[PDB]
């Protein structure tokens, strides 16, 4: 069905670095590139307006925010679903049964059945990514569009992060 053909466009491809453009709105305006390596590796680092990363070894999800000279660690297993980067990322059979989904070619929404109000991509056949959405409980809701997407064997260092030295580290992984 639906869940299904999803994941499957996802799992075309395993592996790949794609630049995407921002849109954050409710009732702003960025750049950024997104690394994935299935099952969970990911590195979403936003460029513009301010810089970020967001990276998943697999076990441990780190925030880096080098503007305020932050870094956040939290068990990769208790942020599941969380954000639109997650749900790529991650492409579970068990992640998409949670949302009610409803498809039109290469256009999916997903509404949650039972932490993001709404979810949508368009992806191809292909598995070109070509953009999507999330709508947070605040009704924040942040557009993706593709700038260019590249599938092949990525870097493994994208998918690693070490505190930097005079970085305040918030460990939050118990």
């Amino acid at each position: 069905d639906a869940a299904s053909d999803l994941k499957s466009r996802l799992d075309k491809v395993s592996s790949f670095h794609a630049s995407f453009t921002q849109k954050v709105t409710d009732g702003q305006e960025g750049q950024g590139d997104l690394w994935v390596k299935r099952p969970n590796l990911f590195n979403w680092h936003m460029t513009q307006p301010d810089e970020s990363i967001l990276v998943s070894d697999g076990k441990t999800l780190w925030f880096y925010n080098p503007f305020v000279e932050q870094a956040t660690a939290t068990w990769l297993k208790d942020a599941t679903g969380n954000t639109p980067f997650m749900l790529i990322a991650r492409n579970q059979s068990s992640d998409w049964q949670q949302y009610n989904i409803k498809q039109n070619g290469d256009d999916f929404v997903l509404t949650p059945k039972a932490n993001l109000k709404q979810f949508t991509i368009n992806v191809g056949r292909d598995g070109t990514i070509h953009q999507f959405s999330a709508v947070e409980q605040d009704d924040q809701r942040s557009s993706y569009q593709l700038k260019s997407q590249q599938n092949g064997a990525v870097d493994a260092a994208k998918f690693t992060f070490t505190p930097p030295q005079g970085v305040t580290v918030d460990d939050q992984r118990k």
